[PDB]
């Protein structure tokens, strides 16, 4: 038993929400949350600008120095940071940019980084700003993860596509 609440179930152990990510976060307090990264943790928009702004710009601090120690991700890849006043952990996970010409098979491999996590919030990868169809996200993310994830769908136009498209 955990704290998410108001999850619509979609499979064993995926589960999906019109909600707020920012907003999740600070209520649950869960011990990762997901972030929708970049390979260079700028996180300027999309799910990473809102995560860092609720961080008071921490985050981007603590990146700022994780990245000029290690350079940057890999499209694919991921990294453990602080969750800082949101989470335990931040998990920043890299899925492809489809609007800056990524290889969109990248995303199987960025939701395999979910499963070192028992249980995580999360994005759709690649959705958003970063161009994927996020039907497509879901469908990846069901077929790949195995731990326990708690989507979090800020759109309720998409949330309620999502659900009523879900094979
Ligand atoms: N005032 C705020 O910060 C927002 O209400 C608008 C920006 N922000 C988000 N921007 C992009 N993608 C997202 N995914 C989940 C939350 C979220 C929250
Ligand atoms: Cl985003």
């Amino acid at each position: 038993v955990n704290s998410f609440s108001g999850y619509l179930k979609l499979t064993d152990n995926v589960y999906i929400k019109n909600a707020d990510i920012v907003e999740e976060a600070k209520k649950v307090k869960p011990t990762v949350v997901v972030n929708a990264a970049n390979v260079y943790l700028k996180h300027g928009g999309g799910v990473a600008g809102a995560l860092n702004k609720a961080t008071n710009n921490a985050m981007q601090v603590e990146s700022d120095d994780y990245i000029a120690t290690n350079g940057p991700l890999k499209v694919g890849g991921s990294c453990v940071l602080s969750g800082h006043n949101l989470a335990k952990h931040c998990l920043h996970v890299v899925g492809p940019n489809v609007n800056k010409g990524e290889d969109i098979q990248l995303l199987k491999s960025a939701y395999e980084n979910f499963n070192q996590h028992e249980v995580l919030l999360a994005p759709l990868l690649s959705a958003g700003i970063f161009g994927a169809d996020p039907i497509h996200s879901l469908r990846v993310c069901v077929d790949t993860v195995r731990t326990n994830v708690y989507l979090a769908v800020f759109d309720k136009n998409l949330y309620d596509k999502l659900v009523s498209s879900f094979l």
